[PDB]
């Protein structure tokens, strides 16, 4: 199931962030991260293996992780300028690739794994920003409300994660920027029913699976196998996920206003493919 490190072989470079210390290396002639008894929990889970999961490969204690070259999500989305361009196929690839990841984790025997804190910044890119992985493990403005709430929740709560990066990645906002502050005033927003504004011109069938998974009641949001079946079939009018991020942007954020927002993300090409089918 491991692979055993000696701490010769790895060879550590350049720091990445600090969010524990990680670390670039090379091991094996491959790029690799790096970084307290929390391990002993960790050994029961890495069962994992799936391609948008990082891929979770002793003195001091190291674990050995997968190297993404392209960053997180959330460090694409609203990161240091330049920022790039990306597109509708992008923004819907990269959620359908994060639920493909969380409905493993869901399935999992003997127990499910909940994974709780599901955010852009714990979502990492490989591959020129096309392929997705989840890096296992402020988070109020994507936590389910019942969780802060204190009372036991289930795997729905990743579910209203999923919704809230859909929102995100759609608009290239962050949720609840409007109210900031310290973090219990966003979690008395979302607990007394306050959600992202709703997006100008969003697809019906887009809009109803959002606000679904925003849904106050756990047991009245999708399960993950639903999302990814979804997201799964919706692909088929959002061509181009796997063109390569390369492209500069400019990136203008107007003020919100009656109650909506515009979107960054284009549909023209969505509402024209869906028509060529739909009669
Ligand atoms: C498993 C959760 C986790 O540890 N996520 C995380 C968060 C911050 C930094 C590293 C890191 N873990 C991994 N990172 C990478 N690659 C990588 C991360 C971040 C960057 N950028 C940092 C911000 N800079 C502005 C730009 C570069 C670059 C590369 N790979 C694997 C892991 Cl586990």
């Amino acid at each position: 199931s491991l692979h055993m490190i000696d701490y010769k072989e790895i060879e550590v470079e350049e720091v990445v962030g600090r969010g524990g210390v990680v670390c670039k290396a090379k091991w094996r002639a491959k790029d690799v991260a790096i970084k307290k008894a929390f391990i002993v929990e960790l050994r029961q889970l890495s069962r994992v293996n799936h391609p948008n999961i990082v891929k979770l490969y002793l003195n001091p204690v190291c674990l050995v992780m997968e190297y993404a070259e392209g960053g997180s999500l959330y460090n694409v989305l609203h990161g240091a300028e330049p920022l790039p361009y990306y597109t509708a196929a992008h923004a819907m690839s990269w959620c359908l690739q994060c639920s493909q990841g969380v409905a493993y984790l869901h399935s999992m025997q003997p127990k499910a794994l909940i994974h709780r804190d599901l955010k852009p910044p714990n979502l990492l890119l490989v591959a020129g920003g096309t392929v997705l992985k989840i890096c296992d493990f402020g988070s109020a403005a994507w936590m389910a409300p019942e969780v802060f709430e204190g009372s036991n929740y289930s795997e729905k709560c990743d579910v209203f994660s999923w919704g809230i990066i859909l929102w995100e990645v759609i608009t290239r906002r962050k949720p609840f920027d409007e109210i900031g502050g310290p973090a219990f005033r966003i979690m008395w927003a979302v607990h007394n029913g306050t959600r992202p504004p709703l997006i100008k011109n969003l697809p019906k069938p887009i809009e109803s699976l959002m606000t679904r998974c925003w849904s106050k009641d756990p047991s009245q949001r999708p399960s993950m196998e639903e999302i990814v079946k979804i997201m799964t079939h919706l692909m088929r009018y959002f061509p181009g996920a796997d063109e390569p991020l390369q492209y500069p942007c400019q990136h203008s954020l107007p003020p919100g206003e009656d109650g909506r927002v515009e979107p960054y993300v284009d549909f023209a090409e969505f509402y024209r493919l869906w028509s060529v089918d739909h009669g």
